[PDB]
């Protein structure tokens, strides 16, 4: 999740 949110942002 961690690396799925901050790519996402
Ligand atoms: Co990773």
């Amino acid at each position: 999740l961690a690396e799925a949110l901050h790519f996402a942002l």
